[PDB]
């Protein structure tokens, strides 16, 4: 029983920290996205 | 949506300096006809 349990306990302790991880990753992809989109093109350029 | 319009000002921002650089380079050349005629030969020639 108590192997059952852990092994269970075991594979979704895995399993959840990987797709949280893969999500949490892609979360700050998205963000990554909106922060270099505000590295606006807007800039000293206009200066030259 | 952000590259669509990243793209659309990235574009204008390039043709708009090009043709900008173009009219002032032109304009700064028909400016030197005038000086370059300011260059008069009503000069020491005639103290010659």
């Amino acid at each position: 029983r108590n192997l059952a349990a852990l092994e269970a306990k075991i594979s979704e302790a895995k399993t959840k920290k990987n797709m949280l991880q893969a999500r949490a990753k892609a979360a700050k992809a998205n963000a990554e996205l909106q922060q270099t989109l505000g590295g606006l093109g807007t800039s000293s350029a206009t200066s030259a």
